[PDB]
DNA sequence: GGTAGACCAGGA
DNA sequence: CCTGGCTAC
């Protein structure tokens, strides 16, 4: 799930959950939960605790408890689903939260790839996987001054720039590449070389695709002809990943 | 301090 | 082979 997936996450499973309180952790794969370290102390220190709220930041999930706060990131797969304990689960699911009311939030990943971390609410955002996560991309706090400083300090693509979390929270290969595609920018591009009109252009671009995606040109559209120009859709391997672009209108 | 590389784990 | 977000040059 990219950002607004989860955004949609946020909203639709809040309700479903919100004010039911914890009976059982049930944890099938252990090597999800990444704090605390032992699974066996992760289920503990849950139990007893009612779910009080739940907010994103960037990709990540941060369910509110009593106490603690429960970071989850989905990665490519991961899904949650409430429903009833009296039911057989479904393949792939390897955490179950169960409720007092007999309900359970179950956490599905056929990759297993996704992450849990609990710690006291108030520890949350200065431990990992939340510490050093940039500014949201829809905030007033993701600027172009702010990547303008960015881009000017490294020596990297544009690219592994939007990619990198610390620079702005939760930003996607496939918005990186609509994006850039829409800012008319190169992903290969060093990100030192752009000018203050295109971190403008890219920054006002970053917020459309995104925003309109909350409320495809180029990515996996590799031999087919551009939306815009017809030249037919590129792909290579930028900062280790998939890169889709134009080459006629992207420079 | 920056930055590449390892790492995970299953469906094509 | 692709892929999001601790180790070691
Ligand atoms: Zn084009």
């Amino acid at each position: 799930p990219e950002l607004p997936e989860v955004e949609t996450i946020r909203r639709t499973l809040l309700p479903l959950i919100v004010g039911k309180t914890i009976e059982d952790v049930r944890i099938f794969w252990p090597n999800i939960i990444r704090h605390p370290r032992d699974s066996e102390a992760f289920a503990a220190r849950m139990i007893g605790q009612t779910v009080r709220g739940l907010e994103r930041r960037g990709k990540f999930l941060k369910f509110l408890l009593d106490r603690d706060a429960l970071i989850s990131h989905l990665r490519m797969e991961g899904r949650y689903a409430v429903a009833s304990a009296l039911e057989p689960l479904e393949p792939h699911t390897h955490v179950v939260f169960c409720f007092t009311d007999g309900s359970e939030l179950r956490y599905r990943d056929v990759r297993k790839f996704g992450t849990m971390h609990v710690y006291a609410k108030e520890e949350a955002d200065r431990r990992p996987p939340l510490a050093e996560l940039g500014p949201e991309p829809l905030s007033p706090a993701f600027s172009p001054a702010v990547l303008a400083e960015r881009a000017v300090k490294t020596k990297r693509s544009v690219k592994a720039l939007l990619l990198d979390c610390t620079v702005v929270a939760g930003f996607g290969n496939i918005y990186v590449d609509e994006s850039l595609f829409r800012a008319g920018i190169l992903p290969g591009r060093p990100a030192a070389s752009l000018s203050s009109k295109e971190i403008e252009r890219l920054h006002e671009e970053m917020v459309a695709t995104i925003g309109e995606a909350v409320m495809l040109y180029v990515y996996g559209r590799q031999g087919n002809p551009c939306k815009r120009c017809g030249t037919p859709i590129e792909k290579t391997v930028v900062a280790g990943r998939g890169t889709h672009y134009c080459p006629r209108c992207q420079r």
